[PDB]
């Protein structure tokens, strides 16, 4: 119940909320069906429309109009936009020469720059060249301010994971809003993009700006708008908030623009219908600017344009059907489109088993247009598996593509036929999802393109330019320092946890008894002290090119050199959380000669105890192992013997070394030669829990049969080579280029629907698939990397972040 009959005279737009049954008089009154009973005729006033005229100028004022040209109107705060140009013969600010903002020009009473965030929905990142004639306003904030080619969104690359992504630094698995339309099985509540069960606050976690500054003692805007307020109306709200006195005047600020998204819905993302609508934003933009221009903010306002998600072509005759695959699809909830969630229609179904779904769903029919996943199975830079609200079975949409469960769903009566031409939601590396920022003003650089980058690291940087201290989140605070002129944060380097042990030789071969066997006997005090020197570190210089990775967490291990690879082997997982090893342009693959085949050696300085064993390998008939430095790219057939060291082996699923196997006898030396020498990186992680960290011994599901022998879920590699690629990576004076990966480390190879084929056919398509940042790897195995190199820390960070996404142009 709201008592509508209270009033909003000198309340519109009031920035404090008021709790039922009170009404409102704010920004988002009309979405709760609550404003008082005369807000349209005080706070929405239409007449007279959005500029001035040269009739108008010197007006007598008329408390009835829309906006002012009277000559009170500056003082007041309420002028049109125009009114300047119009009455004052002013310039728009479009038409101004951009010059450098190297200071804030700010008024007396402004303690910081404030802060303008202008979100569009559904801005496609080419847009920004695209429609670049169309644009003039957000061409200046462009080329004038910092702006990176485009940025990329979460998945889903839906609006509210989106928007709510941008507003506190999380991934949606971690704030909660893990799609536009949800269930939670705890609350047993659904959450939809119409209704009233999305603004109940248990939905939203993490921390958001607003909140954030808030609590910090920075005054926020109200960032949400009602659909029906038009935006020069929420411009001028804006610009009037702007005019309050100090103390009572927000330093943050959010716009929101529904479009270019519905009319992208409508008419695709480049429908010739899309050009108005760019036009209109771009035009908005402008009145804004003009606004901040008139109040002498222009060189003061920090203002961000920045989008949610890009828009891409689909039509509804491409709609596979799970009807088409599926006997029991009346047993089944989808959650349909451009991604599949599905779950069971009753709790109660004992007969529902999502193993035969998922098989009834894999490689059915030659072109299908989506592959299904168990969630823990999805690409792991998705970050989209540990929410109760995501359900188990989860179906990647081709781009261009629907889901649906059956044809009814699709369409309506009489004709059958759709209406919509553009959709988003897809995995947020496709190139039709990715997205835009600029950001202009004082505190950002002048005329300064920066890399693409991802939205979760905006929050910090929204943080840094508020003077706010962020809430713990997943952006790499740092990372984007190269976008500011002034107030980066200069983040210190984690403390390493543990120290490694550096041991010698310790034990004899009798001492073990493991199973294994080598050919390795065959019998020079010239050559012996060069073997000891590779076993203290003499060629580590070149085989660890950044120093060693640092161990964030208690543990006990043993750092191992070898000639051709170093690694730093835990006692407690019984393999190396890290080998690295340099392959320059110049090295040569070889074989496994036919007497090393089945060779493994004791490593005489590392304990039995702590060492894995072959007879369970022998025993375990689903597991097989593999080696971590490769045999294939020995230096020498006599360094070839430290490939096979039982601290060099990991344990791989057949399945699973096809695809290892050729990545380290092709794909590596491939690397190699396009990138003119790779430093390599490789280990196991373990997240069985599926949330994206590190898993404790504890944690561990699987073992290798009848042993203490550890089943890694995944196996990394990072490969990083100089950016400038006439020097060898092993000598490289700049600035350095990386790409890794995180690959399932599964029994079959039923994700790659081209298996049966050689692996040149489906092998680097699946890495690709698992294509992951640096910082990925870091947080799934507490290790620190990058910690010595001569590049500055801020921009490591930079590096960090970076995906190799393997789009093209
Ligand atoms: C991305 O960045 C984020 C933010 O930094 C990282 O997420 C953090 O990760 C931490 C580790 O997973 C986690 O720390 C835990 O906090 C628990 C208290 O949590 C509440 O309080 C915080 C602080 O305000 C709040 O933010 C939380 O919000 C979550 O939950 C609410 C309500 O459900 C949601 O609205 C919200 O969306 C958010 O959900 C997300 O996180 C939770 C986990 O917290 C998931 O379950 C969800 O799926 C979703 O992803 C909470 O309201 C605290 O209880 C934990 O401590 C337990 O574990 C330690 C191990 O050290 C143990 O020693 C303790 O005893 C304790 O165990 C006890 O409970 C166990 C489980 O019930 C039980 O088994 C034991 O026997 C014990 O009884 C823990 O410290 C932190 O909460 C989140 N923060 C956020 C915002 O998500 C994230 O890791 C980053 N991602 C990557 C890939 O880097
Ligand atoms: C959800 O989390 C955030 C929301 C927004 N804003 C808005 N999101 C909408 C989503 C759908 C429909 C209308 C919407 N809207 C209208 N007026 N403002 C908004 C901005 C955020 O950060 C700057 C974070
Ligand atoms: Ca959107
Ligand atoms: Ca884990
Ligand atoms: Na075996
Ligand atoms: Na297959
Ligand atoms: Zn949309």
């Amino acid at each position: 119940w709201t008592a509508t009959s209270g009033s909003c005279k000198g309340r519109c737009f009031e920035l404090q909320e008021v709790g039922p049954p009170d009404c409102r008089c704010d920004n988002l009154c009309k979405s709760y069906s609550s404003c008082c009973h005369d807000f349209d005729e005080l706070c929405l006033k239409t007449a007279r429309g959005w500029e001035c005229t040269k009739d108008r100028c010197g007006e007598v004022r008329n408390e009835e109009n829309a906006c002012h040209c009277s000559e009170d109107c500056l003082s007041r705060g309420d002028c049109c936009t125009n009114y300047q140009v119009v009455c004052k013969g002013e310039s728009h600010w479009v038409d101004d020469d951009c010059e450098e903002i190297k200071v804030p020009e700010c008024p007396a009473g402004f303690v910081r720059p404030p802060l303008i965030i202008f979100s569009v929905d559904g801005f496609r990142a080419s847009y920004m060249k695209k429609g670049s004639k169309v644009m003039p306003n957000i061409e200046k904030l462009r080329s004038c301010g910092t702006h990176a080619p485009y940025m990329r969104p979460v998945y889903p690359t839906k609006t509210f994971p989106n928007l709510y992504t941008l507003a506190t630094g999380l991934y949606p698995e971690s704030h909660g809003i893990v799609g536009n339309s949800m269930y939670d099985p705890v609350f047993d509540a659904s959450f939809h993009l119409r209704g009233r069960e999305k603004f109940n606050h248990r939905w939203w976690g993490g921390q958001p700006l607003w909140i954030t500054a808030t609590k910090q003692g920075v005054r926020a805007g109200t960032f949400f708008w009602s659909v029906s307020i038009p935006h020069e109306r929420r411009i001028l709200t804006i610009l009037q908030w702007l005019s309050l006195p100090d103390n009572e005047r927000p330093s943050v600020y959010a716009f929101y623009s529904e479009q270019p998204d519905f009319s992208g819905h409508k008419y695709g993302p480049f429908g010739p219908e899309m050009t108005n609508p760019l036009r209109e934003i771009d035009k908005t933009v402008g009145q804004l600017m003009d606004g901040l221009k008139q109040l002498r903010l222009h060189r003061c306002v920090n203002v961000i344009f920045v989008g949610d998600h890009g828009m891409e072509d689909v039509t509804c005759d491409r709609t596979e059907f799970l009807s088409n695959y599926l006997t029991n699809v009346d047993d089944i909830t989808l959650v349909p489109g451009t991604l599949g969630r599905i779950r069971a229609k009753s709790i109660n179904n004992s007969k529902y088993d999502p193993k035969t779904i998922i098989a009834a769903l894999t490689c059915k029919k030659p072109d299908q247009h989506f592959k299904p996943y168990m969630k823990q199975h999805l690409p792991k830079r998705l970050h989209y598996a540990n929410n109760r609200r995501i359900e188990d079975i989860h179906l990647l949409v081709d781009r261009r593509w629907h889901v649906a469960r059956k044809p009814l769903d699709v369409y309506k009566k009489p004709s059958g036929k759709c209406f919509f031409q553009g959709d988003h939601g897809f995995d947020n590396k496709v190139n039709s999802m990715q997205t835009v920022f600029v950001g202009y003003g004082p505190t950002f650089k002048y005329r300064t393109k920066v890399p693409p980058f991802e939205n979760i690291e905006l929050y910090n940087v929204m943080c840094d330019l508020l003077g706010l201290k962020p809430a713990p989140n997943n952006g790499t605070h740092g990372s984007l320092n190269h976008l500011l002129r002034t107030n980066t944060f200069r983040p210190t380097m984690p403390d390493e946890v543990s120290r490694p042990n550096y041991p010698g030789i310790m034990y004899l071969q009798s001492e073990f008894d493991l199973g294994c066997t080598c050919d390795d006997k065959v019998e020079n005090k010239l050559e012996e002290l060069n073997k000891r020197l590779h076993t203290k570190g003499s060629t580590k210089e070149r085989h660890l090119l950044y120093g060693r990775p640092a161990v964030l967490y208690r543990t006990s291990y043993d750092i191992l050199y070898h000639t051709d690879f170093e690694s730093g082997y835990s006692e407690i997982f019984l393999m190396p959380l890290w080998t690295s090893y340099t392959i320059s342009k110049q090295a040569e693959v070889s074989s496994i000669p036919e007497h090393l085949t089945n060779c493994v050696r004791p490593d005489v300085r590392v304990s039995p105890g702590f060492s894995q064993n072959c007879l369970a390998y022998k025993n375990d008939k689903q597991m097989s192992y593999g080696f971590l430095f490769p045999p294939y790219l020995s230096s020498s057939p006599e360094a070839k013997y430290d490939a096979f060291l039982v601290t060099n082996m990991v344990p791989m699923y057949p399945a699973f070394k096809r695809v290892w196997a050729y990545f380290q006898r092709v794909l590596v030396k491939k690397y190699a030669s396009e990138r003119n020498g790779v430093n390599v990186i490789s280990g196991p992680i373990f997240d069985y829990n599926y949330d994206g960290l590190r898993d404790t011994e504890d944690e561990i599901k699987q073992y290798v049969e009848g042993s203490s022998i550890p089943v890694p879920t995944h196996y990394y590699s990072i490969i990083t080579s100089c950016l400038d690629f006439t020097q060898p990576a092993d000598k490289c004076d700049g600035p350095l280029s990386v790409s890794s990966f995180i690959l399932p480390h599964r029994p079959d190879n039923d994700e790659s629907c081209n298996s049966s084929e050689d692996e040149s056919k489906w092998v680097e398509e699946l890495m690709k698939m698992h294509t992951a940042r640096v910082r990925d790897i870091e947080h799934l195995t507490g290790l620190d990397f990058y910690r010595k190199t001569s590049r500055s820390y801020s921009e490591i960070l930079t590096l960090k972040t970076y995906l190799h996404t393997y789009e093209s142009e």
